């Protein structure tokens, strides 16, 4: 926070007006964080936790970094007298899908799971895997949503405003296409941003060498903010200009596209092989300025 | 360094890798590696191992995309680059993708599983459960047949920490797995590891120290469990040796050498807040603790709270004389046909029926393992 060099919160003012309908609504709620153990997904649940939920469960495929956020949140909080529980389960699974038939009860969903690096992006596989998690996976838990009657879907918008350059930007402007259909069955909101300082994935330990920035919990608040007080389809970013003051909103498909996408990935599965051109290839027709090139594979 | 708060000076395998070095050398320059869960704390150790050697093709696999380009980081800057074929697939093992990855390629001479379900706790519930039982169990049965299906000449993964029966479901999980080893192995040589605790592994008590140390927290640690502790490098080193010179159902393991001595958790906290230029502050309370992380710090103070509450037994056929620094148990587990088939049987019925309970799958368990 002073690590990157600044005085105060970027959210002084607009957390404080609200801090007690934040509270209330919070206690009297029931809250499922989906990628809760990743950097975003770990500060927006220590924001519910730290604010007395009725129910918060916290699910990540990651065993140790949810651990390791327990661990924090222990040290940093202490305990809750909600029911507070936390799943080391792929979202994709049919253990992820057990779990919600059991249960699915929750007021608030907010999805912080992605693949989010440049790596990923190298190979047909794990591209298929980006698609996944960052399109299927998203569609299903709002359906999932949908049906319990939860209140409202969070999730993280692409980065920017325009053109996605890369797969993993078009994946989530791709999946921004199917919450559109989604968002005529629940309210839906989402947060755009960019650079939470220290974010996993962004050396002394292993004695070897080595813009704007917000903090962890500056983007759990956000997605908070977004999550309580978004209306549907409202994409909340860090500074409808006026509802707030360090909050800003952008007040926010076609059918074929969806299923053609649904189609084509479906048979490459079937078919148990595909190439990334293949992929690219569907890309460009989802998405018609889609400004990828050939002048990455020039770059060893 | 890691050594030092360990209560050593000394790498465990020193005499056995040196006198092994120009033959591993030689096989790892003619030869394909596959690492599963090589991401991971004893992956990431074992695939380092490999990269140095400088192998013919090395691909890496992990669910987690952030502690590969870690690994990667790590690779480039204390190796550099190979002329072989080194990548990195986030891929789980469970899925679609990675049997397309196979079905594409799959050719290996050597496919080493390090990837795992580990945390005693996973147990909580039957959802975290099942997938243990998925990740622990069924990935690694199949990836074993996919590499008999390529050819590949050896299978190498992880065993039961303990010779002892279970007593979680984590170990009862590992001790069925070994069952499904068992049948596999009579078609490809496989062999495996039984480790010490492996100082700051992801996840671990230890790994634990860093974090508090970085967030400002108190430091928490038993002061009455001892363990033994090795080195990341020496669990790669003893995957490596299992891996290219393990016979079929061979277990390697570290030999209690004079230097190796039980060291409590409490013990190595201190250590390790000194070697960080920390004076513990004992506290007797967490909220107590909680207070004096705020201000203690800053003079050179760290609140701590001590709470307090064999690799191989007797009838293990050993053979202690291949080597200086590792022993070998020759396992001789069994299977039966029967009771592979009924636990696939129940739980690919539990996963059709799309619900199931914790006690379930307990007493599927005991039929697997009657003294559990
Ligand atoms: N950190 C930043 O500065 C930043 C900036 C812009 C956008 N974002 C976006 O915010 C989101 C989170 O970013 P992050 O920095 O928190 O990423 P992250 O890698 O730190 O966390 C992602 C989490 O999702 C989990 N996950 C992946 N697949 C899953 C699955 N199948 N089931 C359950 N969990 C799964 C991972 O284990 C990880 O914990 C991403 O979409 C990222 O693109 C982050
Ligand atoms: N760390 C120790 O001290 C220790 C001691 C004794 C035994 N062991 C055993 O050694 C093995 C590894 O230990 P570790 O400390 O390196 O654990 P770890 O948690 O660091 O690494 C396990 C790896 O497997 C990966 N993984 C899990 N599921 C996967 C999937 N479905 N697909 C792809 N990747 C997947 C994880 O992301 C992780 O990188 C485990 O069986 C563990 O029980 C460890
Ligand atoms: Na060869
Ligand atoms: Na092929
Ligand atoms: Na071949």
């Amino acid at each position: 926070l002073s690590l990157i060099g600044r005085d105060t919160e970027l959210f002084h003012q607009d957390i404080n007006a609200n801090e007690k309908e934040l509270q209330s609504v919070v206690s009297q709620s029931r809250f499922l964080v989906l990628g809760g153990a990743g950097s975003i997904g770990q500060a927006v649940t220590k924001e519910i936790f730290k604010r007395n939920p009725q129910k918060l469960h916290v699910v990540d495929i990651s065993e140790n970094n949810m651990v390791e956020l327990v661990r924090d949140i222990r040290s940093s909080f202490g305990y809750i007298n909600g029911d507070f529980q936390t799943f080391a389960l792929d979202i994709g699974s049919i253990e992820y899908d057990a779990f919600i038939k059991a249960d699915g009860q929750y007021d608030y969903v907010l999805n912080l799971s992605a693949l989010k690096h440049v790596r990923s992006e190298k190979d047909p596989f794990t591209l298929m895997r980006m698609i996944d998690v960052n399109v299927f996976n998203t569609d299903k838990t709002i359906q999932q949503s949908i049906d319990a009657g939860a209140k409202k879907y969070f999730c993280v918008s692409t980065d920017k405003a325009a053109n996605p350059v890369n797969m993993m930007g078009a994946s989530k402007r791709i999946m921004e296409m199917f919450l559109m259909r989604k968002s005529e069955e629940i309210a839906i909101s989402t947060a755009r941003f960019a650079n939470v300082a220290f974010s996993d994935g962004s050396r002394i330990q292993k004695n070897q060498p080595i813009r704007y920035f917000v903090t962890p919990q500056e983007s759990g608040e956000l997605c908070l903010m977004s999550c309580i007080f978004g209306e549907n389809r409202d994409i909340f970013f860090p500074k409808d200009m006026a509802r707030f003051d360090n909050l800003g909103i952008i007040k926010n498909y076609q059918q074929e596209l969806l299923e053609l996408f649904e189609q084509k990935i479906g048979q490459m599965k079937t078919d148990r092989q595909w190439t990334k051109e293949e992929i690219v290839q569907l890309f460009f027709i989802m998405i018609p300025d889609f400004g990828h090139k050939e002048t990455g594979k020039y770059l060893d």
